[PDB]
């Protein structure tokens, strides 16, 4: 997260983080069993851990579940990161409490305007490495789908929107990627891409998760 801030210990009780030896993504919690991320977070072997805050230290409140399965969206493209999302199934159910709580899925879609919470422990720095350990949060816009297809001609679907300012310095980055974006307590995007990171009339592209709530409990239900 670039020009963000501190969200404070299990402030964010739905964010989990991926980890394969190493954190290498986020995701946010649906119910007991089940995980929203991102597919081009799709990796072998992950880890799920909730309740997470330092991913460094055992704080106490955390709970390490692998993953029994992974579904990527049937129809994600790996270049254009069109239908940029992955269910992951937990092989036993979190316990919920305070620090590990779910989100809601959207029953409708958010509108340019709304301001959102995007979190994650990926880079802090839009010229540079850093990356943090405790979580990072940034309160952005959606902005309209007309200032995103100008920065990005030819690459916005009807599955993403942009969320950032233009003019820069605050923006997701790489190791948000499959975070959560939430607006009105629900769950509008999935961290996605973006042109390097907090950068000038270069936004960051979410998955427009309001399109893909059928799909999510239907394969839930069946999985
Ligand atoms: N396991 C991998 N091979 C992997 C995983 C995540 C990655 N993420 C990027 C990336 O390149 C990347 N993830 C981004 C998320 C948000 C924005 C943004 N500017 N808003 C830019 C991003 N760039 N490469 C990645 C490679
Ligand atoms: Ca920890
Ligand atoms: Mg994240
Ligand atoms: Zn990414
Ligand atoms: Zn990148």
């Amino acid at each position: 997260i670039v020009g963000g801030y501190t969200c404070g210990a299990n402030t964010v009780p739905y964010q989990v983080s991926l980890n394969s030896g190493y954190h290498f993504c986020g995701g946010s919690l649906i119910n007991s069993q089940w995980v929203v991320s991102a597919a081009h977070c799709y990796k072998s072997g992950i880890q799920v851990r909730l309740g997470e805050d330092n991913i460094n230290v055992v704080e106490g409140n955390e709970q390490f579940i692998s993953a029994s399965k992974s579904i990527v969206h049937p129809s994600y493209n790996s270049n254009t990161l069109n239908n940029d999302i992955m269910l992951i199934k937990l092989k036993s159910a979190a316990s919920l409490n305070s620090r590990v709580a779910s989100i809601s899925l959207p029953t409708s879609c958010a509108s340019a305007g709304t301001q959102c919470l995007i979190s994650g422990w990926g880079n802090t720095k839009s010229s540079g490495t850093s990356y943090p350990d405790v979580l990072k949060c940034l309160k952005a816009p959606i902005l309209s789908d007309s200032s995103c297809k100008s920065a990005y001609p030819g690459q916005i679907t009807s599955n993403m929107f942009c969320a950032g300012y233009l003019e820069g310095g605050k923006d997701s980055c790489q190791g948000d990627s499959g975070g959560p974006v939430v607006c009105s307590g629900k769950l509008q995007g999935i961290v996605s891409w973006g042109s390097g990171c907090a950068q000038k009339n270069k936004p960051g592209v979410y998955t427009k998760v309001c399109n893909y709530v059928s799909w999510i409990k239907q394969t839930i239900a069946s999985n």
